[PDB]
């Protein structure tokens, strides 16, 4: 969460460009724990209702224990999303690190339009993995040494274009948005910048830390034989499986407590309006 | 100018973020023709004034008859920032992609700092461009199809290594401030998304592309064989400035008014504040 939208920045969007009066009621697709509910419902107008969906049964669970102490009305339905039959036209859908997964994102996309009113809205968390990893800075070290752009780029091209799934689908969005007939289309880059201060030397120096191993930044690649493998198995050669191999256990020591690291997720959020 | 920054999001970081509410004295360090003042200004507090240094007389000429026509107190001072004496202590100290000109970035930040009075602040508006150039996507093309991130990566890494012009320098600035004892340092990426979007047929798109292709967006490359000795000339190999050029060729093909083309500019606001 604070690792990849800034508070004030969330707020800006709701209040200043989507300029959210009165209650809304939102559905959000693969909601997971209810990530998104727990980031938006706060800043939205009191009375607004939050639906999520997912076929995690766990998953619901823990977003229900989790709701049930928050104040804001929230329910959770079990299903797929891809064939969930919704009865009720909600006011924005909206979706986190959902449709990257969708072997058919524009098809989803469809769906989760046809579950809005019109006048409504379509809000889209989407990642954009190669803007994400462009923007590394690592004090000491050259970004080449431990990310290879240019295996990474054709590594993601490769994937997507096997079984379908887009790391790179948040600058996609307003294209399928586009296609599908959705109004006043627009994008925006979350303007989160994490920066682990190599001079600063506090507890939140040392939280912002933990948030990022916990995310995976800089994890240890393995076995180098299985890693090799894995990514030639995945649409690359040998010398470009190696050269992600070392460019990953670079990073893994390279980065530390002590280190100055800059970071800017580039999470994209695409939303445009359902044709009145 | 609208390319880069979001006219609401500015003002998002003038009054949330940075809450300026008392009018201001500003120094704009390689000021151009004032394009930082002429974004600003507008938004801050009425009353507040706009120092702007600058080398090209030529420049401060078009400035002074920009401003003259503006409601805006502002001055312009004509010399080489890296020398020039200031007389005054002023409440804020920016700059607009001027940075990656200096050889040597550190020493004039530290002149910029030395620039402010107890409480001030700093300002950057640096680009990031390996992270610009991975924030790219053209529908029906694959983006190694036009743009080698690969080589690109290494090409400024190599530019930098000579010179010392870094074009990647925003995602440095919270370093470079950190190690000049600034606090409170926070970085942000200009949530700015431009959308060249094949399915609005409006003058606005019309001028959208106009707009691209005035910044140079996929420019010819010209005669092939002086673009990659030009490129080999820089740190690079045969086989990349070769692919760089086959990449630069098609982008230049691929690229028209009819295309959805999606780019994140990601130009990177650094701030933080002198010590009082
Ligand atoms: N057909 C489907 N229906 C529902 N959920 C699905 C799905 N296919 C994949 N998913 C899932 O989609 C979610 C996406 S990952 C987590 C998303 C969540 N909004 C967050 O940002 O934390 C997972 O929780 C997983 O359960
Ligand atoms: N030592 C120096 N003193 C003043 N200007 C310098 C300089 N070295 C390079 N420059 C210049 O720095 C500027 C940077 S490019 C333009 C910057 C302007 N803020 C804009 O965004 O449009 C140029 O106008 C050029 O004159």
């Amino acid at each position: 969460r604070d690792l990849y939208y800034n508070d004030d920045y969330v707020s800006f969007l709701v209040n200043t460009v989507w300029k959210i009066t009165k209650p809304v009621h939102i559905v959000d697709y693969g909601c997971g724990y209810g990530y998104l509910g727990l980031v938006l419902m706060p800043l939205l107008p009191e009375g607004s209702k939050y639906t999520g969906i997912d076929s995690g049964e766990t998953l619901l669970a823990e977003a229900r224990e989790l709701f049930r102490l928050l104040p804001y009305d929230s329910e959770f339905l079990e299903g797929d999303a891809t064939e969930i039959e919704l009865n009720d036209k909600y006011d924005i859908a909206i979706c986190h690190a959902f449709l990257l997964h969708m072997t058919t994102p524009e098809t989803m996309l469809q769906k989760m339009i046809h579950s809005v009113k019109k006048g409504g809205k379509i809000i889209c968390f989407e990642p954009h993995w190669i803007s994400n990893m462009a923007s590394y800075l690592l004090d000491g070290e050259k970004q080449s040494e431990f990310i290879q752009l240019g295996v990474l780029q054709k590594l993601f091209e490769s994937d997507t274009q096997r079984n379908g799934k887009d790391g790179n689908i948040g600058m996609k969005i307003p294209i399928y948005l586009s296609e599908l007939g959705v109004k006043n289309i627009e994008c925006r880059v979350s303007d989160k910048v994490n920066f682990l201060d190599s001079n600063m030397h506090h507890n939140d120096k040392n939280d912002l830390y933990q948030s990022l191993k916990e995310e995976g930044i800089a994890g240890d690649p393995g076995d180098k034989q299985q890693f090799v493998e894995r990514l030639i198995a995945r649409g690359l050669t040998y010398d470009n499986a190696l050269a992600q191999y070392e460019a990953e256990l670079r990073f893994f020591k390279a980065l530390h407590l002590h280190s100055s690291l800059v970071y800017a997720p580039n999470m994209k959020i695409t939303f445009g309006e359902i044709e009145c």
